[PDB]
């Protein structure tokens, strides 16, 4: 199958560009990345930092995940990042997203040998 790290960087690696300039990014983004494909995921976060960058974080900051494990890691640096959340407006299968870039500390879950991101948690 798809690795638990590799749909990690399709759902949520973005190196590409800087920061979504583009109202339009997360439209374009959730879809080609397969995120409206069964229904509208309602929200989800790109990282537009370097996938060193983003695995690196596995060695940073362990916090709580939100549920309730240990394995969750905060960025010891702000990063480059873009919300996407589903408008009340948006309709399967034509999924309509707001595009929110920030800069702030993520936080991931990790796992595996060798110990990678496979999960989003949390910006803060
Ligand atoms: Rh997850
Ligand atoms: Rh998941």
């Amino acid at each position: 199958k798809e690795t638990a790290a590799a749909k990690f960087e399709r759902q949520h690696m973005d190196s590409s560009t800087s920061a979504a300039s583009s109202s339009n990014y997360c439209n374009q983004m959730m879809k080609s990345r397969n995120l409206t494909k069964d229904r509208c995921k309602p929200v989800n976060t790109f990282v537009h930092e370097s996938l060193a960058d983003v695995q690196a974080v596995c060695s940073q900051k362990n916090v709580a995940c939100k549920n309730g494990q240990t394995n969750c890691y905060q960025s010891y640096s702000t990063m480059s990042i873009t919300d996407c959340r589903e408008t009340g407006s948006s309709k399967y299968p034509n999924c309509a997203y707001k595009t929110t870039q920030a800069n702030k500390h993520i936080i991931v879950a990790c796992e595996g040998n060798p110990y990678v991101p496979v999960h989003f948690d949390a910006s803060v």
